[PDB]
């Protein structure tokens, strides 16, 4: 049997918008129905890396369970965690993806970071996490106290280094600015490292599964 989306993308699903809760939520599908213009998406607008490939992994699935990926504000003891948006509001109320956590600057700092996540699972775990592009100079220095922000994702066969750059862009959703959204696939085993002095929007939900196999 297929998963049905409603009116969400698999973008709006994955990431958690808040508009999106499945009607029916289950651990194992076959495909998945999606209307042709989704209603509720990337309610903060961004890119979405590898879009394509990742609707194809998620197309077909054996075994499926969201899951917290450091557990608890106490992961992020330094940074404020409570960031929120217009461009995801719920009940007339700025909010955001319940699946990510921005992370800005903490009683006047912004400190450096360093958190790992080891899969002890049987199964592979899909990793998302966005890298935010403010539209100023202003912006960047009022959430992240630099403008020489770096974001590294190291494991074991996926490392990218993010330089993210200022750009003003057209307003959506009342935003200039866009989050780029990524993800990667962690092996039973495997231990995946976030470094970053700015500009990262944590993973707070992640997802094992399994395909072709259970």
């Amino acid at each position: 049997a297929p998963l049905q989306l409603g009116n969400c993308s698999v973008a709006g699903w994955i990431l958690g918008n808040p508009e999106c809760e499945l009607l029916i939520s289950r651990e194992s599908w076959s495909y998945i129905v999606e209307k042709p213009n989704p209603e509720n998406g990337t309610c903060y607008p961004g890119h979405f890396a590898d879009y394509e490939e990742l609707r194809e992994q998620l197309s077909s699935v054996s075994s499926f369970e969201r899951f917290e990926i450091f557990p608890k504000e106490s992961s992020w003891p330094n940074h404020t965690t409570t960031g929120v948006s217009a461009s995801c509001s719920h009940n007339g109320e700025s909010s955001f993806y319940k699946n990510l956590l921005w992370l800005t600057g903490k009683n006047g700092l912004y400190p450096n970071l360093s958190k790992s996540y080891a899969n002890n699972k049987e199964k592979e775990v899909l990793v998302l996490w966005g890298v935010h592009h403010p539209p100023n100079i202003g912006d960047q220095r009022a959430l992240y106290h630099t403008e020489n922000a770096y974001v590294s994702v190291v494991s074991s066969h996926y490392s990218r280094k993010f330089t993210p750059e200022i750009a003003k862009r057209p307003k959506v959703r009342d935003q200039e600015g866009r989050i780029n959204y990524y993800w990667t696939l962690l092996e039973p085993g495997d231990t995946i490292i976030f470094e970053a002095n700015g500009n990262l929007i944590a993973p707070r939900y992640a997802f094992a599964l399994s395909r072709g196999f259970g």
